[PDB]
């Protein structure tokens, strides 16, 4: 009934709706239609690695911190329920998100110095402590 760009717009409204004001603790349930959601040999859609997850990378190839963080937010609330994701897919995805908020940081040095963001790294060690996410589901020994 639907195409792809349908669920492209319409996937991110009910991600905030049910993180911010849905008590997170009876999530237990969640995780069997979630994952068919997001399993590619669960639900017969033809899923790829890219537009599955391409409004999360519209704002990760060069939008500020501002919208990053609760970006990365929806990575946290997504990977505590058991989302399994390739490897290859979150380094480089986000090597381009550090690459870019790099430039926009270097962007912000040169705008104090035009004639010649800061506590997103608050944000990064949630970065980390999700990595830790993939490798508590992937890389176990």
């Amino acid at each position: 009934v639907i195409n792809q760009s349908v669920w492209e717009c319409i996937m991110p409204e009910w991600l905030e709706a049910i993180r911010t004001e849905v008590p997170d603790n009876q999530l237990k349930e969640f995780r069997e239609v979630l994952s068919k959601m997001f399993d590619i040999e669960l639900c017969p859609l033809p899923f790829s690695m890219e537009e599955m997850f391409g409004f999360i990378s519209c704002r990760f190839t060069g939008y500020p911190s501002s919208v990053q963080e609760q970006a990365l937010l929806w990575l946290h609330v997504l990977s505590e329920l058991d989302i399994m994701v390739p490897l290859q897919l979150l380094i480089s995805m986000f090597s381009d998100g550090v690459n870019s908020v790099k430039e926009l940081a270097n962007q912000r040095k040169s705008r104090v110095s035009e004639l010649a963001d800061e506590m997103n790294l608050n944000c990064f060690i949630l970065m980390f402590d999700l990595l830790l996410k993939q490798m508590e589901l992937q890389d176990d020994g």
